């Protein structure tokens, strides 16, 4: 037996979230649909034009883990808060859904990372985050003993940006192949890409990822082209397996020439899409790590998906297992 | 012209908001559906046994002065939190409301006052607060100019725990009504009423009460008594208007001999009963400053807390302007 399913690594983030209009990302130059980073003093500024908010324990890895034990599958994860109220919020919920998690803190400053999301009424989320005590992430976090028994080690791409943490995920790479494990790694988002790009193909290419998780976007970006088709072809051939999702049109899972389609939830109306990705993963990674078909993994990660962009905020509220015993996944 | 139409007055909370099953608040000894006072120590023995969490900002007060900012009418706010996050949290969402905010935080501790609500299937909310910084409330927070210029001065029976708050509120009832203005009380908890029985009788019988909020179960716990007609009877002797709640079957507001009844509103679904009694608050003061009928402020009250009810957290996300003009009460 092993101990845990899945291991998440990401930047731990608590989440800030309001609703706006279209016009409030214009004026206050928030690329749409992005991560945007931003310092302290931006921070402050963009806090202070923001309506009434709600938070709630975020982080792309944190929300995945969070999903997979949600599902019922035993996850832990890796990510650096700061000693304040902020970082006791986001240990107690991580740890209240069951995940393993243990990464100390190292002080107040720099203080842990949020993440001021505004929603449109579309339902689109546009991210605006300062990393914080996300910087402070490195090699003397990694549990050896936890990646060595975890079947899948996944992280964010969003670890490229803190400067330190890039060491901590090749020690992870180094200990799951040594123990027979799996590497799984999110694109995590368009521009993150772009600023990545050579990184995040040596990564796949090198073998450091076994399994890869990207949107259209990504994708897209990732091979800085147009043509979905060529996206798909190229990422396949850069990685062992490729889970890339399309929004509203499913996901197409890719295996050497395999390839797996699988349709998104028909959606009443979308709510909020913070956390659509990272809860594929969970749903995704769950069904990985359980020994089910590709396919069956893509209708998992779909199911998680749908359930969570029907919510505002990013870790479901609802029972994800529940929800897949009445859709027959089980 | 007058600055403000309502000030409120109350503990600045934090919420920390989950669902849990009917076993978790009999496992706990939570008296459900009440405002339950908790030590540090029992606050860090909850948390531990709470589920994942969202937050939000609350306070009894801070809701009723954040819906009538929502409804388009001018509120201030007088409440004390720390030099903390949780306190800039506090800070930001009631001044983005459009609420006049201006109580100094004295230091970091006691920590930012923080409740945690418990949700259970019905939706009904149990509530378990650990006061902190509200304990230093006193009468060197009112701010004599604001008390002045509000039409109403509206505040919580929850300020008898705390142990200096009550002076501050025996200075704003001789300001406001020095200047002419009105004072407005609500029961605030059917527990909190039986501690403070004799005290809130005075208040109203000595005429530094105008206004009185009940609900039901706080109409018979005043008079001690299962005879809700004998309830309304004694309440309307007792104070010059008294608007009292019953739930799913509306309002009455009493004034001498008349009586104003009004049903609840259509709801979908009760989520959340957090925030009912403020918002029902909320819509009625807003009528009430812009010179409504009692009949049409208790149309306003019922509108107000059936919206909230429907959503989870107790401040409306949603314009109650809005959906005062689509109801026809403009
Ligand atoms: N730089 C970042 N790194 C990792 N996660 C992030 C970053 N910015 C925002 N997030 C998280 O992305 C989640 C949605 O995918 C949100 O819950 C938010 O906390
Ligand atoms: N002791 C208290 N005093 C004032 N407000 C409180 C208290 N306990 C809980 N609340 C608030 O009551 C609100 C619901 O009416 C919640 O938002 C919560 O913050
Ligand atoms: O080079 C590209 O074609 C490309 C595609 N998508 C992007 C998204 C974000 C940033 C740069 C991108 C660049
Ligand atoms: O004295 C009573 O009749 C009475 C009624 N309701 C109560 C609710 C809470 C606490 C004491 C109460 C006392
Ligand atoms: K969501
Ligand atoms: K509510």
């Amino acid at each position: 037996m092993t101990r845990f399913d899945v291991l998440t690594v990401g930047n731990a983030i608590v989440d800030i979230i309001s609703r706006c209009n279209d016009q409030f990302l214009i004026d206050n130059q928030i690329t749409k649909a992005a991560m945007n980073l931003i310092d302290a003093e931006r921070a402050e500024l963009l806090y202070s034009r923001m309506g009434p908010a709600l938070e709630a324990s975020g982080g792309s890895a944190g929300n995945t883990a969070a999903g997979v034990a949600n599902l019922g599958g035993k996850a832990a994860y890796f990510g650096n808060v700061a000693a304040d109220q902020l970082g006791d919020i986001f240990t107690h919920d991580i740890r209240a859904q069951g995940v393993h998690y243990q990464t100390k803190p190292k002080g107040a400053f720099p203080p842990t990372a949020r993440s001021m999301i505004f929603v449109t009424e579309d339902g689109e989320r546009s991210m605006n985050t300062y990393l914080g005590a996300c910087v402070e992430l490195g090699p003397e976090d990694v549990e050896a003993d936890v990646v060595a028994d975890a079947k899948v080690t996944y992280f964010e791409g969003y670890l490229w940006d803190p400067p330190r943490a890039k060491e901590a995920i090749l020690d992870c790479a180094r200990i799951a192949h040594q123990h027979g494990r799996e590497m799984s790694m999110t694109l995590s988002d368009s521009f993150c890409v772009d600023r990545y790009r050579g990184e995040f193909l040596d990564l796949m290419r090198s073998g450091k990822v076994d399994i890869v998780f990207a949107n259209r976007q990504e994708a897209l970006s990732l091979y800085q082209t147009d043509d979905f088709e060529e996206a798909l072809n190229r990422i396949a051939a850069d990685c062992k397996i490729a889970a890339v999702t399309m929004s509203e049109n499913g996901a197409v899972i890719l295996k050497g020439r395999e390839r797996y389609y699988v349709n998104a939830i028909r959606i009443r109306e979308v709510v909020d899409t913070t956390g659509a990705g990272d809860l594929f993963a969970s749903g995704f990674l769950y069904g990985y790590t359980q020994g089910r078909s590709l396919e069956d993994c893509g209708k998992l990660g779909c199911l998680a998906a749908g359930i969570v962009i029907q919510q505002i905020g990013p870790r479901p509220m609802t029972s994800l297992s529940e929800a897949a015993k009445q859709a027959g996944l089980i």
